[PDB]
C-alpha cells in the first residue's frame, strides 16, 4: 500500500524522453523512438528498420527524466515471439538523482549472429515486456510490439 503509493509517485515523475538504437561502432542512429514507452496499460508499437538485424553491435540509448530519486533504477526486458519467451535482458542504471535527466546507453557485447530469424517472420510477432524497477520496487510494466520495416 505504501509500496503502491511510492511506485505511483515515481511513475508520475518519470518520463522516457526518447529511445535510440545505434550502431555501436559508428555512433549512427539506426532508429529513433520519441513515444514514452514507459507508460503502462497501452500496447505501444515500434517500427524498427529491418537493417537492424544485420548490425554487428547495437547500443540502446534511453534518455529519461525523474522528479523522484531512485536508489537502483533498472530494467528487466522479456522478449516474446508469438507468446513464447525468446530472450531476456537485464540492464541496471543505478542511483538516479531527483529532478535529473540522464542519457543512458546499454551494450551487450557479443559475437555478431550470422544466422537470424527473417524480418518477415519477426515483424508484428515480437512483444517486449519491460519492467521498470527501483531496486525491488516495480514502478511500471510496459509492452511494445515490434515491426521490422
Ligand atoms: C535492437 C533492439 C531491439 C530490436 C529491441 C528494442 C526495444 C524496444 C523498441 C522497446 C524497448 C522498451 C522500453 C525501453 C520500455
Amino acid at each position: 500500500s505504501a509500496k503502491d503509493e511510492r511506485a505511483r509517485e515515481i511513475l508520475r515523475g518519470f518520463k522516457l524522453n526518447w529511445m535510440n538504437l545505434r550502431d555501436a561502432e559508428t555512433g549512427k542512429i539506426l532508429w529513433q523512438g520519441t513515444e514514452d514507452l514507459s507508460v503502462p496499460g497501452v500496447e505501444h508499437e515500434a517500427r524498427v528498420p529491418k537493417k537492424i538485424l544485420k548490425c554487428k553491435a547495437v547500443s540502446r540509448e534511453l534518455n529519461f527524466s525523474s522528479t523522484e530519486q531512485m536508489e537502483k533504477f533498472r530494467l528487466e526486458q522479456k522478449v516474446y515471439f508469438k507468446g513464447q519467451c525468446l530472450e531476456e535482458w537485464f540492464f541496471e542504471f543505478g542511483f538516479v538523482i531527483p529532478n535529473s535527466t540522464n542519457t543512458w546507453q546499454s551494450l551487450i557485447e557479443a559475437a555478431p549472429e550470422s544466422q537470424m530469424m527473417p524480418a518477415s517472420v519477426l515483424t508484428g510477432n515480437v512483444i517486449i515486456e519491460t519492467k521498470f524497477f527501483d531496486d525491488d520496487l516495480l514502478v511500471s510494466t510496459s509492452r511494445v510490439r515490434l515491426f521490422y520495416v
